[PDB]
């Protein structure tokens, strides 16, 4: 058991093949099963994982009850193998979060969860299984992560964190740890800007992450940093924007550098992701531009450097007919694929039940899980299935 460097390239894709798929709803209907929300992936170097977050409730139990949009004490983070649904008797126990990011050393699992009250919340610290350090809040609002998988590269891993409004100005720090201890922290300065969730690789020794913006920004903020913490932050410079709520493509002028917003698309957005391709960039979209519904992949020709709109491939996982959710980035390691890059993968979230479906007490989602390879690949709809409502809805 070494660490892994997760120093190499990542690997330029065609296309996206699918992976796994839960069905945990479907499941869930007769089956013991968790009501989750955000079911992101994880790899160490024999295994990849899906986490997830729970309140402990059930599907068709009352406890899956809905009721209120806050953060609950009864929140944890678990994971399951990849593929598997999030059932009471695989899950295994992580952390306490109603916000969370995990990763792998190479030698041990790292997860990090947030717990505590809205305005003094903190998180802890797993390496092994175990607390080792600990992150309170800075600005006392919501103290908050990735809801993704963190890097690790060279024995220490990386994170980014939000502590502010989530429709204001906030502050956004990189966290650098080592063996379960923060070692290094650097506040990012981005004024006007909005980091939230970000979705975070590793690229040529540099992490680099592609964040959703929940203020004045249907474009996505993009940060990269180095092992100092040194950094560079911005927004995703193509022409396409790549949020929702959002506007059609020919209604959007592309920036580099700042966010991009009105026409009613303020103050929300979706979990998502990207790929920087050379120049060009991999990004992942709902095809709805107002809900979150069906999802695509599009190749964006330099769309990492420039304002381009010439998408030059794109494919569709899941029609405008189904509902779709968040998405994430992770990476596969070389000690597994006996490759010389990193392969790029994601992850999607398919959500039922309220509060699109509201016939249903209770909301929970499915996932499916589509990994990069060098040749191109047809897509399908891989929906998420369950017919609704349920029983516990009678
Ligand atoms: C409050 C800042 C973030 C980013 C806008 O806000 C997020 C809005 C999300 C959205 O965009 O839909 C829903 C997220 N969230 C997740 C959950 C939940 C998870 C597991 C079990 C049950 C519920 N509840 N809310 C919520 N992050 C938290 C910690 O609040
Ligand atoms: C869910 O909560 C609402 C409001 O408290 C209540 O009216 C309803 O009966 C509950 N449903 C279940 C299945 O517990
Ligand atoms: C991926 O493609 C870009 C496009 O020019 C190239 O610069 C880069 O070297 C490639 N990376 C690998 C690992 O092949
Ligand atoms: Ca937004």
């Amino acid at each position: 058991p070494e660490f892994l460097n997760n120093t190499e390239p990542l690997c330029n894709v065609s296309g996206f093949a699918i992976v796994s798929k839960d069905n945990g709803i479907r499941i869930g209907s007769r089956g013991h099963v968790f009501v989750i929300r955000e079911p992101f992936v994880a790899c160490g170097p024999t295994e990849c994982r899906t986490f997830f977050l729970t309140q402990g409730a059930l599907l068709n139990d009352k406890h899956s009850n809905n009721t209120v949009k806050d953060r609950s004490p009864y929140r944890a983070l678990m994971s399951v193998p990849l593929g598997s649904s999030p059932n009471a008797y695989q899950a295994k126990f992580e952390s306490v979060a109603w916000s969370a990011t995990a990763c792998h050393d190479g030698k041990k699992w790292l997860a990090v969860g947030i717990s505590g009250a809205d305005d003094d919340a903190y998180a802890v610290i797993h390496y092994g299984g175990m607390p080792t350090d600990v992150v309170r809040s800075w600005r006392k609002q919501i103290l908050r992560t990735q809801e993704s998988s963190c890097v690790c590269m060279n024995g220490n891993c990386y994170w980014v964190m939000t502590d502010g409004p989530a429709n204001s100005q906030a502050s956004y720090k990189i966290f650098k740890s080592h063996e379960g201890m923060v070692t290094n922290e650097r506040e990012v300065s981005f004024q006007g800007g909005h980091i939230e969730e970000c979705s975070c690789y590793p690229n040529l020794g540099k992490v680099e992450c592609v964040c959703r913006d929940n203020w004045n920004g249907m474009n996505r903020p993009i940060l990269i940093f180095d092992e100092d913490l040194d950094y560079e932050v911005g927004y995703l410079c193509a022409g396409i924007p790549t949020d929702t709520p959002r506007v059609q493509d020919s209604s959007f002028t592309g920036s580099c550098t700042n966010a991009v917003g009105g026409s009613g698309t303020n103050n929300y957005g979706v979990k998502g992701f990207g790929f920087r391709q050379g120049n060009s960039v991999w990004a992942g979209r709902t095809v709805s531009i107002s809900s979150r519904s069906g999802f695509e992949i599009l190749l964006i020709e330099d769309g990492w450097i420039r304002t381009s709109k010439t998408i030059v491939k794109k494919v569709e996982v899941l029609n405008n007919k189904n509902w779709s959710g968040y998405s994430g980035a992770f990476t596969i390691p070389i000690t597994m694929t006996s490759k010389q890059c990193l392969v790029p993968c994601f992850w999607l979230e398919m959500i039922r039940g309220k509060p699109e479906e509201r016939t249903s007490i209770w909301t929970s989602s499915s996932s499916t899980v589509f990994c990069g390879v060098s040749s191109e690949v047809p897509g399908w709809s891989w929906d998420d299935g369950a017919i609704l409502p349920f029983d516990i809805d009678k």
